[PDB]
């Protein structure tokens, strides 16, 4: 059994193992860091099954849960939020914050999302690049998702920049263990204060609604409110940043498609659809342990055995997506859902928001800067560690 997680074939490529497994051993065993074994599911149909099977659990206190790192095993001890819950607890808590993420709520948020993007792009323009390149990530990819989620949660305008930098240090590869934890503690400390303030005088934000609707009635306590807010902040920010960056690098890799996007920004939605399928920036979140024996493919997964379902592999499943390794914004989509945001009950709570953010970004970026170009040869782009989810650390650009 090979060691998992696998390492990406190259910077923008997914691990080479998946394609081989999908064709020869779709449901196999991989060895984890602590030596334990887990079942790796690689086919779209099977990934979907794992994501919805009632015989599988996301509770991390069950022996056999596939923790991929030493830290992940330690994080499993704390009190769980809905991300690690099974029904009925899962929706009991998730529904407490879902209202802000519904399709209708996100549609009504479009003007705000646009404004946030426009203001950051103009700040980037004024900042100019007459003396050299600017880092698209630091100046645009990082603050877009950050400001939006922080603002939705209830953080005031003046605190955004500092909090955005701190949350980044959390996941920054350059950060030492101590720096990442201190930054993490800071965000939690800040959130604790916000909850206290919002309990006194609620405002129009997520934290306020949790305080008024759940904390006050006694459904959850203050710490719970802080943890749910923390989850919403750290669950998808780093991923949003990587998606925007990979989107720009991808358009630079396929000039004709960039020309097409510029010529018709109305194509942004489909470009985003293909981007989320082609670049699965969160490929290690669909994990479970079997509550009881369950049959998947030609394998029997026994009770208490862990399972990892690669939505990244499923998104390159040739049986579902024709020419899967070809990035095509004009792709003819099949009836099967691409799985960039997971599947089933736990499907990304912010999928509509994330897509709206990306669609706004790619229907605006090149209209603001029609001549935007990566200021380094594309083959020298600084990507995330090959053994980690796909993403880009920094992207020098000129415009
Ligand atoms: C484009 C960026 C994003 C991608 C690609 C993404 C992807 C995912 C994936 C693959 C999962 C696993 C779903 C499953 O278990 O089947 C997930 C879960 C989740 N995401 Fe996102 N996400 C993104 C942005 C966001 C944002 C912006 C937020 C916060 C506002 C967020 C909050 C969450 C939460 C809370 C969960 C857990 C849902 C649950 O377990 O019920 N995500 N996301």
């Amino acid at each position: 059994a090979p060691s998992f997680p696998f390492s990406r074939a190259s910077g923008p490529e997914p691990p080479a193992e998946f394609a081989k497994l999908r064709a020869t051993n779709p449901v196999s065993q991989v060895k984890l860091f602590d030596g334990s074994l887990a079942w790796l599911v690689t086919k779209h149909k099977d990934v979907c099954f794992v994501a919805t099977s009632e015989k599988l659990s996301k509770v991390r206190t069950r022996q056999g849960f596939p923790e991929l790192s030493a830290s992940g095993k330690q994080a499993a001890k704390a009190k769980p939020t809905f991300v690690d819950m099974d029904p009925p607890e899962h929706m009991h808590q998730r529904s407490m914050v879902e209202p802000t993420f519904t399709p209708e709520a996100v549609k009504n948020l479009q003007p705000y999302i646009q404004r946030t993007v426009d203001d950051l792009l103009e700040q980037m323009k004024q900042k100019g690049c007459a003396n050299g390149p600017v880092d698209l990530v630091k100046e645009f990819a990082l603050p877009v998702p950050s400001y939006i989620i922080y603002t939705l949660l209830g953080v005031p305008f003046n605190d955004l920049e500092y909090l955005t930098q701190q949350n980044a240090i959390r996941t920054n590869g350059s950060s030492t263990a101590r720096e990442a934890s201190a930054a993490n503690q800071e965000l939690l400390d800040y959130l604790a204060i916000l909850v206290e303030q919002r309990l006194v005088e609620p405002k129009d934000d997520i934290i306020s609604k949790l305080c008024t609707e759940q904390v006050k009635p006694g459904n959850i306590d203050k710490s719970d409110a802080v943890q749910i807010a923390f989850l919403l902040l750290v669950a998808g920010n780093a991923t949003m940043v990587n998606m925007i960056a990979l989107g720009v690098a991808t358009l630079a890799q396929h000039p004709d498609q960039l020309a097409q996007l510029k010529a018709n920004p109305s194509l942004a939605p489909q470009f985003v659809e293909e981007l989320c399928r082609y670049h699965t920036a969160s490929a290690l979140a669909i994990k479970r342990t079997a509550k009881e024996d369950v049959m998947i493919g030609d394998k029997l997964v026994r009770a208490n055995e862990g399972i990892i379902a690669s939505n990244q592999s499923a998104n390159r499943d040739e049986e579902v997506f024709e020419n899967p390794d070809e990035f095509n914004m004009n792709r003819k989509w099949p009836p099967q859902d691409p799985l960039g945001f997971g599947f089933g009950d736990h499907r990304c709570i912010a999928e509509h928001l994330a897509k709206a953010e990306l669609t706004t970004v790619f229907s605006t970026l090149y209209q603001k800067f029609p001549d935007l170009k990566v200021a380094v040869p594309l083959g020298k782009i600084n990507y995330t560690p090959l053994n980690r989810d796909v993403g880009i650390v920094d992207l020098p650009v000129i415009f």
